[PDB]
């Protein structure tokens, strides 16, 4: 019922290595926390797995503060999550971010968890929404008969279908239309090779796509 | 742009720098669930010194826990009973805009319901809160409480009682980080009061 010491200690060294880590930042730059500190206003909003491998802003080769980031099991945009709901809101209504992206890879164990038979709890209703992606898109995933390149589309697919979610939004489709922003993206990030690639998700034909279902 | 600066970001990570893409790909297991907010400055992982893979997260408005949120349950589920995390933290900061929105009588539609989460840790803590004058010494003390309830909110999940029951992990911490020094604070929350607390009902 007490926490053991080992637990303690790793908590602290923590801190150790962050009061290391500041002060090789204020060797390398004397004011860097007094810029960090500076304002700033997102023009990205970056929706990736809870897997994360390097931060969004690094891998987009941007500052830390250019991007307000969201992140969840298996990157989803279900329709009644008020979390995913409440940043979408916010970060078009309030941030008035020119951008958002959905950005996947091969490796959130989000997507490979959806797919084992096993009772996961709580987290049964969450990857419920990875499924749906598999019946959308049914007989595409049925004709691929490598496992690895099945599962691959599925990520990809899932990105796609985000992305989608993202665009039915009122806040999205309100805010084009009057601005003209924000723009919506799919990517996915390779692990292997670092390099970022574009789903290519037809933007100004998916927003037209969805008009008809799900207009406002 | 953002793809240029993506292979200019590979080149300098394979050039100016070493070659680490085999350990990207290596696979390892995160020890650490981070719980921040949406309005991040600086990445978790080198706030910390570790490697990112190391830290597993997510970030909501506002760093809130709330209890029937299946978004941050499920991250917490995941996290405790199949990445089998040793510690949880959340991390607030004075700049994350969630807190200042909730203490704005604004109607902020769809945002309502989640920002309703920040205004009862005001009403949790209504003396305290009523008691320092200054509006900015009040804010901030609010985002530390805020902390402080997400923390007790994870304490109180399914997972974390019983995995801390059977096997001594995870451990809960709440932390304010500071932009201005770059310094982490420890709200040294009372977790094994929390959880004898948790029993009495």
């Amino acid at each position: 019922d007490t926490v053991p010491q080992y637990l303690k200690q790793s908590h602290e060294r923590i801190f150790e290595n962050n009061r290391a880590w500041v002060a090789t930042k204020m060797k390398d730059d004397p004011a860097f926390f007094e810029k960090l500190s500076a304002g700033q206003t997102p023009e990205y909003l970056y929706i990736g797995c809870s897997d994360s491998r390097v931060p969004a802003n690094e891998i987009m080769g941007l500052e830390a503060g250019e991007v307000f980031v969201h992140r969840n099991i298996a990157n989803l945009v279900p329709n009644t999550d008020l979390n995913v709901m409440s940043v979408i809101n916010y970060a078009v209504r309030h941030l008035q971010v020119k951008h958002i992206v959905v950005c996947g890879h091969y490796h959130c164990g989000g997507v490979k968890a959806a797919l084992t038979p096993s009772d996961l709890g709580l987290l049964n209703p969450w990857l419920r929404n990875v499924r749906d992606v598999y019946r959308l898109h049914e007989q595409e995933l049925d004709g691929i008969q490598d496992a690895t390149a099945r599962y691959r589309r599925l990520v990809e697919l899932n990105v796609i279908e985000s992305c989608r979610n993202v665009i039915k939004t009122a806040a999205v489709q309100q805010s084009f239309h009057e601005r003209q922003f924000p723009v919506v993206h799919g990517w996915i990030f390779d692990v292997e090779t670092g390099l970022l690639r574009d789903l290519e998700i037809d933007f100004e034909e998916t927003l037209r796509d969805i008009k008809k279902i799900y207009n406002l």
